[PDB]
């Protein structure tokens, strides 16, 4: 909602209170059992210095609200968005600090349901997810060359935490993407040194991670179809959930499908393919990390609001060799935003 | 404040930054206890006219301790109170899930109008009444238009299994209803739930279920407000032996609260109110008396934005309490900004 | 930013969104890394009555530089948070999580782009950010002498967990006069020290002391400013050797300023800072922060800004109290509203 937009610049506030129910067979399932429910709340600002020059800064933070008001109120609530930037004319733009990687803007393609849905997009995972730290230079339409043209050089430096998991070192990442007449094809890649910490993890051996995916995307007449094939290598966090034991797969091979239509009252349905199947894993040869199918529907009743049911087809395995959940899953969510 | 007013949507920013301090003798034997209470709230209320007969809703709050350092202790006491969305359709009712005052604090609200203390019965994360997470609630005013001033609701609540049995619970459904005439109001509420095998584990109260249930009676009008809650729990509200450092929930407690309140025309409002709660057949003590005091206290409106108030605690706790309850007297001031 | 004003009261949306990072060794002043972190707060106030009004301001610290795992909330802090009311000339009154009347001296100094104003600890009695302080100000002496500012301070006994974070009772105050663009300051404060605190090995007793003076001149695109002050029990000391915290018995501070502000935007920065602490238990005279600074802040306009902090380290690589003996370069890049 832009609140303020006086002497030249506009503050957005948005938030949205999303009530959430997971239901499952009582821990071995895909997304889990019980109440989901959060809220979120952040800033998109942005300053006209002159008819060239944009100055901009956006935050968000997450409100878990499926916690007590005793010891674990604060569990779940992070900031998932924090930087400033500037955008030139047709040069480009340039902002740094905590926002999605460039191999994300590939992954955006298939990441588009009602509540589950884009599982290779991994946070404080390198180029995949959100990550703190990223220099992202920006240019759209090629200098306002060639309209659809779009593409991003990406600088990553260096988080020494006390965890692998969410750890990593210094790397450059970079996407290319080219849309005409609702047309959409994509390439993100990019490497980075793992972190001393990450190396000495017991899943995983190598110096160097790397991460890069392609998409298609057909978005137009109420229709989107939306397809990305992706590898990691060294990349992708494993857990074995028997010895509790906790790494990174070698080898990661990565698909996703979504298929919806747009109905002009509201309703709009969803079926979907993901399937990550991790290979040379350390005494365990291949293995599957995600694999379903997906039904769902999301109902929009205008800009504000839209609930939704998120029915997930889990085809994991029940002898799953790295303890993965194989029950189904189904999220039905009511969600106000502004 | 309304913020945002725009292409049927509205939006209503709210918050306070309430200076609080604690007056109290020491003050881990006091009612309140002492030392600095500063605290923040933020949040927003949305709502949406999807048409003219359905309407689409949210709401989220958050408390920020201002009595806190920068250290370690940043976030000790930080909690999202309310958190859910909603939708109400004509005089069908209104359904909404997420986090949200228990379907038993609507009759807990009848004398839950002190300055600063008060609604002592009305615990947090503890079934039907207080916040609560994972509530389905449906509520219907006027009984369908048909009834005006006759409300009732009915409320799901999910199993929240969580690490301590404090804040934890089982499925349970509950319900409430209220009349309300003239500024008369009577209300009676009901809750049950199956209490989860840690809370069975912990010691003091054996039960298949937890009850909570009370009734309210009030008159708001004529700058006049009294009001009384009568109520009663089975192996709901918790409790703690500060001897034994053993905690747990009591099989029997019965709760009175009274509340009278003239509101000036001025400003000021005084306040006296008396509160009792009693837990009977404690395991290992019997009967012991959970909270008793007599309340003093008046509060000066500025206007909507800027209050103060002074709250005075006459604690009438005996200092041989089994349960280790404090006994001395505790006296709040605080001086209020809010938009 | 003034989200909403109707019916005579005016709230205040305000944030900053900042992109740091530091760049060091990799045992340094500043550190080395990813510093990026956001600001929220309101500034709300509403004029009771044509004399009298009543305000009340928030703020906290969301960090970006955290993972969203278990390190999420790794410095989110509430800065401040308070409400008061001013009454004509009588001045104002306020209560809650406010600066300390020791830091109205220590804000000559305290005006670098990323760095500076080290004497200014949080939690620390006076002289900085502090919870449950008391606070009447008077603004120009009744109205009588214009330019002359005045405040006392209460500040509560606050039982907290560890010594770094606890405090007393104490009572401090603050005196400014300023005169076509010059201006002078003086601030002190004392303090009954928490049986915890006297507990800790280093520093030694019955109350803890804190002062200091200040004056600058800031006109004509200029900023030159000048503090000095002295603790006594107050500032925190802490040894890398020994792994042992404490408190300095004596400290002696100095900081000086020079800035100039250009039309066009850029305003660059040079200062000087030494603390040196006296006495302390083990080590004697030693000090704890000493450095020259360089430093530009380009302002493209009110809400946008970018700038460059290099901190040249005096601390030598033997320091006795292990004190960072590293140079640290900051670069930031900051949207506001
Ligand atoms: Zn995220
Ligand atoms: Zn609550
Ligand atoms: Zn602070």
């Amino acid at each position: 909602a832009e609140i303020y937009n006086k002497d030249g610049n506009k503050v957005d506030l948005y938030g949205k209170a999303v009530g959430l129910h997971y239901f499952s067979k009582g821990e071995n399932s895909y997304g889990g059992n019980g109440d989901m429910t959060y809220a979120r709340l952040g800033f998109k600002g942005e300053t006209q210095i002159n008819s060239d020059l944009t100055g901009y800064g956006q935050w968000e933070y997450n409100f878990q609200g499926n916690n007590s008001e005793g010891a674990d109120a604060q569990t779940g609530n992070k900031t998932h968005l924090a930087f400033a930037g500037l955008k030139y004319a047709d040069v480009g733009s340039f902002d740094y600090g905590r926002n999605h990687g460039v191999v994300y803007d590939a992954l955006g393609y298939t990441d588009m349901l009602p509540e589950f849905g884009g599982d290779t997009a991994y946070s404080d995972d390198f180029f995949v997810g959100h990550v703190g730290g990223v220099a992202t230079y920006r240019n759209s339409n090629f200098f306002g060359l060639v309209d659809g043209l779009n593409f991003a050089v990406q600088y990553l430096g260096k988080n020494e935490r006390d965890t692998a998991r969410r750890s990593n070192g210094d790397g450059v990442g970079g996407s290319i993407s080219y849309e005409y007449e609702g047309f959409g094809i994509v390439g993100a890649y990019g490497a980075a040194d793992r972190t001393n910490l990450q190396e000495a993890q017991p899943l995983g051996n190598g110096k160097k991670a790397e991460q890069w995916a392609t998409g298609l995307k057909y978005d137009a007449n109420n229709i989107y179809l939306a397809a990305n094939y992706g590898e990691t290598r060294n990349a992708t966090p494993i857990t074995n959930k028997f010895t509790n034991t906790s790494g990174f797969a070698n080898k990661t091979q990565d698909v996703l499908l979504v298929a919806q239509y747009q109905f002009d009252f509201g309703l709009r349905p969803s079926i979907a393919y993901t399937k990550s199947k991790a290979k040379d894993v350390e005494g365990i040869g291949d293995v599957d990390l995600v694999n379903y199918f997906e039904v769902g529907a999301t109902y929009y009743f205008n800009k504000n609001m839209s609930t939704y049911v998120d029915y997930i087809i889990n085809q994991i395995d029940s002898d799953n060799k790295l303890g993965v959940g194989s029950d189904d899953t189904v999220a039905v969510g009511i969600v106000y935003q502004f």
